[PDB]
């Protein structure tokens, strides 16, 4: 590990500091945490309220407004995810993560069409401060909510937040083409352009106050994206059980996007053996990012830019580590109202 | 956009032109003015004092009545421009008897709403057939010498407002946290929409078969939903502070108290939610009414369908911008604030 | 900056919400309309036509029978000065402001003898309701008008009516004095709040919304009430200038015009526009102390019957002046072509 840097917003941490500990964390990644962890608790308690009121307002009639977010029994996806984000930078970037996370519940498990009808009315917003034209407001109270946080994010750091929101329009597209459900290959390329790694890593970079040309970030993804690829593998580890439950309860198992259901359906293996194979890959993948960032260590100069790209890969590590240890044990993936194993074998 | 059929008794006028302009229009129907404004606002006068006769007479051990004259017009002259001038005088005690029994009834408890009700329905039945029963309560008593006046002027047209006015009676006789899906079904049924229309008809001298009228009701309905909603809008303030210093605060039903408890809204972002939901049924009314001339022939069946329809957008129109500006909703004598009604969200 | 209380029978207002707009308003203190214009139009239609049959009863010769009062075309004094005016009393209200208008035009303009003869006249009617014995009326059909309606203010309260009278003989006093303008801007303010019928327009205030307060609370603000009411004198000095002069050249009474911008252009040297400016600034003062006056006494008054009177006889002055204003700045009275 050994991470290069300094740290003026957090401390390093352990498993061990955390009870009761997590039933099944096995991240090889080192994480950190924010100081500011109650700040970014108490952020997420109001923006529930918050989206709560836009679903109910889009469909009056459904009652279920039940939504698992960033904070936990332990600690906050935001301080895990992005410990060194700066203090007044906390706010926002709760609210990126949350609304993310809430966006995905009500996007991924639709049909192909209300899928698509949600996906283009928010690009209208995003699309709004990309271009030089009138804003196009959308018209699902569920999307209008992010208009006055993009402002937000770009009255902090403009540079910063509108190449987050490109590459959150990036995410977009990746996850409108999640119509059918492929290869174990095929299946690996099409998840890193659905995850949301990329937008993720920008929400990091705008979180850290990072700047950096795109292409010294380039010069760098060989290895950071097969760390990228650990976290969405890890994802699926661990957001499998739900996700299945919620596809059958949707009828949308067709589009299910999981590295456990392309493993025991089109591969035979069992539950325990596709997990046992995707334990593997998330090693593998820690593994590449952890080395491919000391081999980089090692042969770089000392200018102000290569402090930066290692401020940036620090950065990406840090995040899949707290990621990990946050997806242990989120309630948004450990829920006990899901389907069982044998119900899921099928 | 246009009203067709020529005007006799009645000029058009703008928001603007008044003066002191009223603080909050937002209308989007047209409304005219009677030529005889004057002759009503005399009879309101007097009417009033006979009122206050009889509810004093009703009740000698405790008030105050907003009725239809305001700084800048009359309600009969906006709500009921082409009324035949002889007739002004009736349809102002119409209008007057019905704000002035409303705060008599509307206000207090279930069981005193009751006795009110049934007492006056006695005068009302006794002219739909029989012996007569007549009414013991001096408040619902003067009713009478009104009906005679109004089936001399003309029997049919005043049979069937009787018809209607009963119904009102049935309806204002019915929880508070129901949806606001159900709180417009219900709005509708006791706001005395339907009355009006028929009080409308008495008074422009309209003969159309009931089966006529109901052929339109598709569309006139969305504008008369939409009236209710906006004297909700105008009215939440008074009404909110007449219910609190009696303390039937649960009592009270209106459509922004819905708004901010079933969603946990504010006072504002219900005003919002509120004001689309007028437009969108001015519009509507509207859009009917412009599709109807599309399809209507040149007949006397026409004709008269078409003042009817054209009546009731004015009548919309009218009480729209009398209740913007109307002492009954603006009075400035209420104990409670913004402050004050902000508890109720949840 | 905000006047506490309950209002019962008018609705705020504002400039902005007024069309055709007044051109040259500058009013800092708020002002309402009452519910009942109508009311008080219509009585003002009718006393014109009863008084201009006086005044050609007492001078035959007369020409114009033209005397602007109380009606504008955006409102009513009435309504503005006293928007809390009782419904009941809002009739003899106006005729009380109108007589008030109409008797300013006939005895402000003539030659002081001309003037004596008319005040001591009308001063018969008054103080035969403030004495129990002896019993004089007036001589002047103009003057004989007032009995009728002093025995309709007596009838609706005679407590404040009374007081309202006194003031009343106490204005008719103090314009007794106006013979000539050669004072410094000093003299003038003093001798022009004593002649110019603010004090009495207060008690027509008090008897309108009928406020029952003591004369020795009434006192213990005067410091800062006054200095409201010299503003709204130098404000009707400001708006009232170029008709006055019109009429005192008219009359050959140029040395009897009362006005404080006179005073600043003739004695002083002033240019309109120079002395349009000093008046503008000493109205702010006032309207300004007034005002703070108020908060100041507001923030340490306690709950008891006496206070809320109390309250509600400054709000109602600051209201009153705040309605003047509004109305000066475009009544016929004053900006008639
Ligand atoms: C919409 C994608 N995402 C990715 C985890 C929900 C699955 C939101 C998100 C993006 C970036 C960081 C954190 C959450
Ligand atoms: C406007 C509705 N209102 C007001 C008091 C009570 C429901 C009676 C009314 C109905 C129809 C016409 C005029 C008045
Ligand atoms: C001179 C008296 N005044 C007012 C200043 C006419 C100019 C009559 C009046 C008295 C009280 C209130 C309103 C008008
Ligand atoms: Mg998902
Ligand atoms: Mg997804
Ligand atoms: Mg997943
Ligand atoms: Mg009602
Ligand atoms: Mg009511
Ligand atoms: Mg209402
Ligand atoms: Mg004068
Ligand atoms: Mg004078
Ligand atoms: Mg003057």
């Amino acid at each position: 590990d050994f991470l290069s840097g300094a740290f003026h917003y957090s401390d390093s941490v352990n498993p061990s500091k955390y009870s009761p500990r997590p039933s099944d964390y096995f991240g090889t990644l080192p994480f950190r945490t924010s100081r500011f962890e109650r700040e970014a608790a108490d952020v997420t308690a109001d923006y529930l309220r918050k989206w709560q009121k836009a679903v109910k307002a889009d469909n009056p009639e459904r009652k279920d407004l039940v939504f698992h977010g960033s904070t936990t029994t332990l600690g906050h996806f935001v301080s895990w995810a992005y410990p060194e984000c700066i203090p007044d930078r906390v706010d926002l970037c709760t609210q990126i993560c949350d609304f993310g996370f809430y966006w995905d519940d009500v996007t991924d498990s639709v049909n192909v069409q209300e899928n698509a009808e949600i996906t283009q009315d928010l690009a209208l917003a995003l699309l709004s401060e990309l271009t030089l034209g009138q804003r196009l407001e959308p018209k699902l109270e569920i999307n209008k909510i992010v208009v006055q946080m993009l402002w937000g994010v770009l009255d902090k750091d403009r540079k910063s937040g509108l190449e987050m929101i490109k590459f959150w329009k990036g995410h977009l597209d990746g996850q409108a083409e999640s119509a059918h459900n492929m290869s174990f290959e095929e299946y690996t390329k099409h998840r890193l352009s659905e995850v949301g790694a990329r937008w993720a890593v920008e929400v990091g970079c705008w979180s850290l106050g990072i700047n950096l040309s795109r292409e010294k970030k380039d010069s760098v993804a060989h290895f950071v994206n097969k760390g990228l690829l650990a976290a969405a593998l890890m994802n699926d580890y661990y957001s499998f059980n739900k996700e299945f439950d919620e596809h059958q309860r949707a009828g949308s198992m067709d589009r299910l996007q999981n590295g456990l259901g392309i493993l025991m359906r089109e591969y035979g293996y069992t539950e325990t053996e596709a997990r046992s194979i995707l334990r593997e890959e998330i090693r593998k993948g820690e593994r590449a990012i952890m080395d491919g960032y000391i081999a980089w260590r090692e042969s770089a100069d000392s200018s102000s830019e290569s402090h930066e790209l290692n401020r940036y890969i620090v950065m990406i590590i840090l995040m899949i580590g707290g990621i990990t240890f946050w997806s242990s044990h989120a309630s948004r993936y450990h829920r006990d109202d899901l389907t069982t194993a044998g119900d899921r074998a099928m």
